[PDB]
């Protein structure tokens, strides 16, 4: 079997990506936030408390096929602050024309501000390793994790988009999705995630500097966060830049053209746009500009988030030894 689902930004930012999932029996469709960093499938729901609530929701006893996991909670927080928790059912998940039974479907009792606030994210369904589950006492696999069997190839791939539609395939790679050949690196998986060492980096048109940059692939983290000699490295070719210590991060002035940012997959070489690290104006109609290249300094793992990934066809190859491919597009 195959899944081929549409992924849309939340946002004219593309601050999050949101993509349909059909819950239960009949199906009910909710907008989730497809997180590669993260290995939980929670929903808004009926049992959430009232007040938490502003989204679509999932509600089990309308699902003739969903059974309680009796004795079974979880508790989640993100690299935000933001968290959630609640109990546990399965029932039947459909991406994209694929179904999954007995999928774990973690129904939050209690949301925090940011997801209340969020009017068009009604869950996460996680795509990291089913060891970052939050489930007690018995963690739950992902939705991928139980897919595999019947997967025409244990695979998934993400084609973000720019401020545009794009694609979440599940069990098959579109050869006419991607330029060039697909470069497969390796991912350890000690942390639970999508981990990986880049090859190093480039600024514009200037040189690649052979430097190992361990980070994760993340579609749910918004920029891409690296080393802050790198990151320093990057703003220094933008004559406007500066770090702002109240904005909280490197601002420049939106009339800019930006040089474009390379990183290594290997031998191969994904090139960023410089307009893919505008992130957007600090406010609307401000002259300043927020950037999409942050330092991971504050957060202590470098992160491939969606300003990097949108640039590449981004292959999650979940066979037993994983790996991860990237592609020109
Ligand atoms: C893994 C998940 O719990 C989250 N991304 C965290 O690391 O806190």
């Amino acid at each position: 079997s195959t899944g081929s689902a549409t992924t849309t930004p939340i946002d004219s930012l593309d601050d999050a990506y949101i993509t349909p999932v059909q819950i239960g029996t009949p199906a009910q469709t909710l907008n989730l936030d497809f997180d590669t960093g993260s290995s939980d499938l929670w929903v808004f729901s009926s049992e959430t408390t009232a007040s938490e609530v502003x989204q679509t929701i999932y509600t089990p006893s309308k699902s003739t096929t969903a059974k309680l996991l009796s004795g079974a909670t979880w508790s989640i927080s993100y690299g935000d602050g933001s968290s959630s928790s609640g109990d546990v059912y399965t029932d039947t998940v459909s991406v994209g024309g694929l179904t999954v039974t007995g999928q774990a479907v973690e129904s939050a009792k209690k949301v925090s501000s940011s997801f209340t606030e969020d009017s068009t994210i009604d869950g996460l369904l996680g795509l990291a390793f089913s060891t970052l589950n939050t489930v007690s006492p018995t963690q739950q696999k992902t939705f991928f994790d139980n897919a595999k069997a019947s997967l025409d190839s244990p695979v998934f791939t993400a084609d973000l988009g720019y401020h545009a539609p794009g694609t979440y395939n599940f069990g098959f790679i579109d050869t006419t999705a991607y330029t060039g050949s697909i470069t497969y690196t390796a991912v350890s998986t000690k942390q639970g995630f999508w981990e990986w060492t880049s090859t190093g980096y480039a600024v514009g048109s200037g040189t690649f500097k052979s430097t190992s940059i361990d980070g994760i692939a993340d579609t749910g983290t918004t920029l891409l966060y690296l080393p802050a000699t790198v990151v320093s490295a990057y703003w220094a070719q933008v004559s406007g830049a500066k770090s702002s210590s109240s904005v909280g991060g490197y601002v420049f002035p939106c009339s800019a053209t930006l040089p474009s940012f390379t990183f290594g997959v290997g031998s191969a070489r994904i090139v960023i746009p410089g307009d893919y690290i505008d992130f957007g104006p600090i406010s609307t109609g401000s002259s300043s500009c927020f950037g999409g290249i942050q330092s991971s300094a504050g957060i202590g793992i470098n992160i491939f988030g969606d300003v990097a990934l949108k640039a590449a066809f981004v292959v999650f190859n979940g066979a037993t030894t994983p790996t991860l491919g990237f592609a020109s597009k």
